[PDB]
């Protein structure tokens, strides 16, 4: 198996994880399980903390800096990690277990376990004519060195690092999502019927999109081109609020469709970061720079659920539009976009990976 790990300016401590990307679907939330590495000495009474914290922040690009206009703590876990506290004790991974006996007794473990409703990690970084600044909600892993929880914690022999909700929906049977307007244009009854449908209502990053549209003149004109689209919304509801619009896929075509005849082609859309990066407004489930970022996914809410405490709310559509030599006619329809997904371990960095970038 492989896992991350980092340590503290003085490696005097050092966190081991199996993953930096934390599955959560609806039911349950992948269970946020590593462990420390301490030196008993090194500390004399102090001791070994390692907390959650899940958090908006508006301004800067990160929690730890210090330079945001805003923040709203939406979760807090703390762990008395080494000195084993038989109170804040748990059942135990088996990457843990497994850890442990190759680290030797200076290892220690701690868990996190991650409610179900709270917002995935996700930023809207503005672009350049955008007024509002940067934000995002994130998840800080902190394991750090003091006697009692309060003493003031030091970059010294601390250790800090970002993980991510991202969210996974198992795709169910239910009906395609279709979407149908009727046109009449001036001094006729002779209907103009745009139809269209996606082969499904869950889509995955990097999976393409299909579009039934089917076209029924009746009229006596033309219907010129057709437009297809994906669009993505984002809505940052809490400190300064506004919304935001960003096409994420467009492919027109000089498909025609005569008068008194009928229509029909299937499209493929692809919805990809790659063919954006260079975009702004937008809103990722992470940092451009990182490799293994992609687009900020559907976010899902359902009955009497709290819309501001999400953060920033995202969601997706496809529009198909005819071009009629005017008004075009046009139809929409919403999809849900989510997220993938004898051993030797073998420590691997928990950075992430970057891009390409001059």
């Amino acid at each position: 198996t492989r896992v991350f790990k980092k340590a503290s300016p003085n490696g005097k401590l050092t966190v081991y994880l199996g993953k930096r990307d934390f599955v959560d679907h609806i039911d349950l939330v992948e269970p946020v399980d590593g462990v420390v590495l301490v030196d008993p000495e090194y500390l004399k009474e102090r001791r070994v903390y390692v907390t959650l914290t899940c958090a908006f922040r508006y301004g800067r690009e990160d929690l730890d800096v210090l330079g945001l206009t805003f923040r709203k703590d939406l979760f807090v876990a703390n762990v008395q990690s080494f000195p084993p506290a038989p109170e804040d004790k748990k059942p135990l991974t088996r990457l843990q277990e497994r850890l442990i006996k190759k680290l030797g007794e200076h290892a220690y473990p701690f868990t996190f376990e991650i409610p179900p409703n709270l917002p995935c990690s996700v930023t809207l970084q503005p672009g350049p004519e955008d007024t509002g600044k940067a934000c995002g909600v994130d998840y800080e892993v902190k394991a750090f060195c003091a006697e009692n929880l309060e003493e003031k914690i030091h970059k010294r022999n601390s250790v800090r690092l970002v993980i991510r909700k991202v969210q996974y929906a198992p795709e169910r049977p239910g009906p395609q999502p279709t979407a149908e307007t009727t046109r009449q244009f001036l001094m006729s009854d002779k209907p103009l019927h745009l139809e269209a449908s996606l082969d499904k209502e869950i889509y995955y990053h990097g999976e393409p999109i299909s579009v039934n549209v089917h076209v029924t003149n009746n009229t006596n004109k033309t219907v010129k081109k057709i437009k297809i689209s994906v669009r993505q919304y984002a809505d940052i509801c809490l400190f300064n609020t506004a919304q935001y619009k960003c096409p994420v896929a467009m492919e027109e075509a000089d498909d025609t469709v005569a008068p008194s005849s009928t229509f029909c082609k299937v499209y493929t859309l692809t919805p990809f970061l790659a063919n954006n990066r260079e975009k702004r407004g937008l809103a990722l489930d992470g940092k451009l720079k990182h490799e293994d970022t992609n687009l900020a996914s559907s976010t899902l809410l359902r009955e009497g659920a709290n819309r501001e405490i999400l953060g920033i709310i995202v969601s997706y559509k496809v529009k198909v539009k005819l071009v009629v030599s005017s008004s075009d006619v046009a139809v929409e329809l919403p999809f849900t976009l989510m997220h993938p997904k004898d051993d030797d371990i073998v420590f691997e960095d928990f950075a992430r990976q970057r891009l390409k970038g001059m």
